[PDB]
């Protein structure tokens, strides 16, 4: 019934046919190892780039290792993208979204930081806030370890990292750091809460992400449902940051991401919401297996810079 | 207590002085005489370009008359702009828009077709809707008389331009013309019913359009309730093409636009929602009075360039 | 490069930006329109009065419109001024010279009587100058219904009303009223026929009163080249009651006062003529858009209490 | 049948009945003694000031002699520049002081009379010469004037008019330290009145005749081209604001006139008052003609308003 492009169909077909165990019935570090090869199976090489370089920053709970990539040793001030990946506070690390991170540089000419925030079950929620958080305001701070200037920081990742991307954005907004969000990119996020969503039940098995993951994340992560911290739909939209809301057609946290956008323009700021029609969850890390997400990054890529100026 | 701009209060400042007469106060051409000479005496010159001409083509009720501007003599196929001017479909006409259509051709670097749409009270609801539908299907159609190659038409209109902008996209997506909407720009549209909303009586007075300007526009067109050419908001938005909502945060009619904007968001549709902030409606036409609302277009500008590719 | 002030010259470029059809090219009910929303965007507010009342006289087609100015409700026996608004006899109205009435009457705190004579091209030649004539009559007759006796009368009037102003100033002079004109205050008027004139081909474009606006008013009005009705450099200054004549330097019209006041110096009447520097015709009108010429209009009344005086 | 208020008329037939000389008939001397008595008899009585002091400036031909008059020992703000009347040949500071005292107490302003050398003694340009000199001097604020000109108004009867015009137009085209913001020529002569009409029609019994305008003429011996001395052919296009006032009866009315006109067709800022039914010299036989000096409070209210 609903629309699917041929090329996101066989990605589908061959997943379904390889037939994997479920999070449940792997190890943790069975899991997270799966991650790691789906994405090093499924997404576009690294570009290559001047500089791909770890750092580490103080954090509340010790030092956060993070990642700076960019296609330049040495630049002018500008802003400063800070990246939460993926894989719902629980799997994830800086090398499954290592190739994403070099795209959005070569793409952005921009620097870009990631962050190895702590997962759980290990530090449940809201641990991997704190250290999302923290990392933000270190890079804005422009310290001099980053070796480049920041004049605003551009928080972005997907899913739980898009759930980071509008915590933090909340929290440097009721609390600035040295320099403001002048741009959040949340791609496929979750802001509310996806029980009882149409979506959930519509695409609840058989589109990369399932109902099951959700909830195996969620038991690990423990997210106080009551808390905008956990489900920043709950948070104070009035004076968000200007926005792009990256969605997908197929994907159970569709209706979460369509929730945030609407609360930002029923709060009148500015955003942009893309729905990328026919694919799933995931598909910024899927760009080799499925040829045309390609294309629905480099969408996100053109609506950041217009929204740069 | 809502914010605005330093030159945009000044400017309401000398509407405020000046306590002339509500439009129903005055005779039918004498308001439309007011609305020449405030788009007249606010707005920025012409641009200068290549091509300004005035053409028309076959409606329903007779011919329609056009204005084409193209900052080029000749130009290869590409998407053609189809402008609706605002005016509540009782006032306005060709010129009130000629500089800003300049502008957005200049800007645009794309051929403008402006319509001069049948206005209300002589020809009600939905005379208006009728020849902007008929000039947008004609441009689409490439005619010789044209001298442009349409690929796409790019519906844009101010106002009640941006209700026939909305309503002209839900026509041609129903009945396509001969080539599709790549793109649809209402800006401070009307596309639901302000009456009732929180920002019809917040910025009922004082704020360039007024409520009773609103309902002088109303009993004069006199669009069906229940009529979705009248009130697209209650159109199909399920195949809505590209959008761009721009709206103003002192409007009356700002909440109409923001619920078009939320409505395409839960439809799945792409689009951009744009909210001047401590401007009013009507800021496409008062660039030189109001010199920051230029930015404003600007970013529209920006905007569309984005969602054309 | 004659001279301008700088607060005249942005509203003549404000002027030249709106652009827009001429008078000949719209309708008579668009041309009288757009005067109208001319004035009502450039003058200044009408100042409260204690009396501002409609009346009418008989005249010799029928009944005349009148409106009565007054800054006190009642007032002892004195003079009375009859004012006659511009717009070439063919436009303009009892509202278009409104506010300008309000503020001589506050300012002189003298009683103005405005007249709404019949126009052209519907009433030609010398239809306006009936009506003039015997609605001033009418007042320096003291009727019951003015509320108000007057003790001399003063015509007043701006460009055609300037010109009504000495026609009436002559026929009266003539054939005398109850009581006398003692003092007559034609404003930017037409004396003597401007065709040939230097400031006619100096000033014809871009300064508000166009050769092809005047070309207009002569071609509905129709006034006989050797009529002194219609031209009344023509009549006999001999007996010319106490003038003050203002023109603007920038007025196409300019050389016709010139003449006129050079008339009544050379016939040993008193006169005061005042050119008012850097300012165009219709400057007593646009006194909030051009905030200087207030200052032009108030050395006009010190002149008209001086020669009162 | 021209018409003649009856004070005025019954001054004329007066002086008809005394049958006096001319000028011609007379001795220099005599002249200026008779011109002392006209005033004397027929002006008003001198206003009471605050200051009447003499006072003088550098003149290019020696110094200037020169009368303040101000209702105020202390007062900044415009000076006004007197210079009398007389065919630059009689009259003195105390033919015309009376109606300097008058000027200086219904303005409030300070009034300089100006003692310019006379012909024949002085030819055409010395008068002039004076009255620029001690314009200029008046216009930079000297010490010794006692209060500051923020500008000047020259202003003159007959003679003195046609001084108050070259005046003005020497000062523009070359500015003294502040502008003349006002000039007031009375029954001034400013373009040459041979030929004229109103020399015709008034060429004998209205106070100033035909023979006394000839007999000025041939001392003074003014340049006819010059606009120095026929300041009609000057260049009007930056006239000061002006007030001419000029008289019905008047030999000169028409040199008024035309400067006037001239002063229009230049499109400059004039007030032109003809006085009805009174002669030249009406600002000094206030007392013998009492209506002369509602024709002076006239000339004063329209001073104050072009100032204003
Ligand atoms: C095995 C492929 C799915 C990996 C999980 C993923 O792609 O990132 C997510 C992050 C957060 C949530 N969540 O908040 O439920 C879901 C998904
Ligand atoms: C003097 C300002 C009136 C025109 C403002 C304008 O730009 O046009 C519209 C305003 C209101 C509506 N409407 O009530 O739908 C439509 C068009
Ligand atoms: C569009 C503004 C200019 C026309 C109106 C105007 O300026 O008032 C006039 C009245 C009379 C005459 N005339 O008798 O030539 C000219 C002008
Ligand atoms: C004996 C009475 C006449 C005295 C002279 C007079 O009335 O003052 C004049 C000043 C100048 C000129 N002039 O310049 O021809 C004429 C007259
Ligand atoms: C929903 C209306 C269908 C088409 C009506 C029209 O052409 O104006
Ligand atoms: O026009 O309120």
């Amino acid at each position: 019934t609903p629309f699917i492009r041929p090329d996101m169909k066989a990605f589908l077909e061959a997943i379904a046919a390889m037939a994997g165990p479920t999070l449940a019935e792997m190890t943790l570090e069975e899991a997270r190892a799966s991650y790691v090869a789906l994405h090093g199976m499924a997404d576009r090489p690294a570009r290559e780039l001047a500089v791909i370089r770890n750092l580490s920053c103080p954090g509340p709970a010790g030092d956060i290792p993070l990642r700076l990539y960019d296609a330049r040793e040495s630049r002018e001030a500008g802003p400063v993208i800070t990246f939460y990946h993926g894989g719902g506070f629980v799997i994830g690390d800086l090398d499954t979204h290592h190739n994403l991170c070099t795209e959005i540089a070569a793409l952005m000419d921009l620097p870009v930081v990631a962050v190895d925030y702590r997962l759980a079950p290990e530090h449940p929620f809201p641990a991997a806030i704190e250290d999302c958080e923290a990392a933000t305001r270190w890079v804005a701070s422009s310290p001099s370890e980053l070796g480049r200037t920041a004049s605003g920081v551009i928080p972005i990742g997907d899913s739980a990292g898009g759930n980071a991307t509008i915590v933090v954005s909340q929290l440097l907004g009721a609390k600035p750091a040295d320099v403001p969000v002048v741009l959040q990119v949340p791609i496929f996020p979750l802001a509310s809460d996806a029980v009882g969503s149409a979506s959930l039940e519509a695409f609840a098995e058989g589109f990369v992400l399932t109902k099951a993951s959700i909830e195996f994340f969620d038991t690990a992560y423990k997210a106080d449902r009551a808390d905008p911290r956990g489900f920043p739909i709950l948070g104070d939209h009035t004076a968000a940051p200007p926005t792009i809301v990256a969605t997908a057609s197929l994907d159970p946290l569709r209706d979460s991401g369509r929730d945030y956008a609407k609360a930002l323009v029923e709060a009148g700021r500015d955003v942009v919401y893309l729905e990328m029609e026919g694919v799933t969850h995931s598909f910024t890390n899927i760009r080799a297996a499925v040829p045309s997400t390609q294309g629905d990054l480099e969408r996100i890529i053109a609506a950041m810079k217009m929204m740069l100026g």
